[PDB]
């Protein structure tokens, strides 16, 4: 038949840690005339602290067992941006700025 | 039949930690005409912390047995910004600026 | 048949943490003209403490035994954003700003 | 037939702690003309602390068992924000700030 | 026939917190003409505190047993925002602001 024995006895364990930074910011982003964000991130991960833990634990005998572990992402997106046309945009994202023109003079 | 056996003892664990920074932000986001934001994050991340903790127990003998685990993500998302015309725009978004002018002279 | 046997004794555990930062923030978006936000996201995430605890037990002798766990996820979504035109547009978001001028003069 | 025996004996846990940010939050969105928040969150997300918590306990031996765990979520939803034009707005938003202008003059 | 024993003995716990944020929040949203806010959230978020609990019990034997847990989700949904036009707007959401004007002259 088999056997599994684990035997842990006087386990002293501190100080696990699982850090990540600031993640997916978007800042400071000025536009003139227009701002067109398209924010669609996808998100998967895993920050993860196992400390004396374990697994999962299966006794499952006999044969023809099958153990089918799948993670399937498809990825069709159809994103557009468009913009016909800018003219004439004056954009002071600076800071103690004198004196900033535009000048758009049409004689037709 | 077989066994199966854990023996866990005078086990001292501690200071497990699991940190995620802040995310999925957007700030300071100024347009001078306009701001256009799709905001479509798909989260599916773990922040998990496990000490002295045990998966799951299954006593399941006999054969055949067949175990699935399947995670499906499909993307055929479709999304269109659009803008026609801007023009003519003074967009000051800095502190302490002086004469900022714009102008915009036709003579059809 | 079989056996599973666990066995805890005398464990301390202390000081397990789960964190996640402030997500899915949106901040200080002035438009111009207009702001447009199309907000969906989709949260499944996990922020998960486990100190001392176990998973599911499950006593299920006999074959044959099917166990399927599936997630789904489709994103057929359809999002449009349209501005037709925009123009003679002053914005100021910043501060301690003297003498801002747009001028649009047309003689047809 | 088997058994499953867990045995839990002076187990002294504390300090479990599961926590999430500020989430799904829209903060200072001024518009110079107008404002378009579509705002269709999903949530499906967990905090969750265990502090000597077992899971689920089934003894149903016996063949043939189908155990079917299904998450399906579809998304079709159609989203249009449109404006058809907008001329002539200011927008001061900050604090401040003098003598600001915007002029459109049309001579047909 | 089987058996599940559990045995829980001398087990002190203490301090299982679960917290999630200020969540949803949509403040201070000035619009010039006109806000429109579609909000349709659909929450189905779990805060949960497990300390010294167990899940469900079952004792079921015999075989062909199904177990069947479904959870769907299906949007459709239409939303539609519209605006014709907008002009000759001053909007002031700043505060301290001084000499403001928008002017709009037309000669047909």
């Amino acid at each position: 038949g088999g056997k599994v024995q684990i035997i842990n006895k006087k386990l002293d364990l501190s100080n696990v840690q699982s850090k990540c930074g600031s993640k997916d910011n978007i800042k400071h982003v000025p536009g003139g005339g227009s701002v067109q964000i398209v924010y669609k991130p996808v998100d998967l991960s895993k920050v993860t602290s196992k400390c004396g833990s374990l697994g999962n634990i299966h006794h499952k005998p006999g044969g023809g067992q099958v153990e089918v572990k799948s993670e399937k992402l498809d990825f069709k997106d159809r994103v557009q941006s468009k913009i016909g046309s800018l003219d004439n945009i004056t954009h002071v994202p600076g800071g103690g700025n004198k004196k900033i023109e535009t000048h758009k003079l049409t004689f037709r």
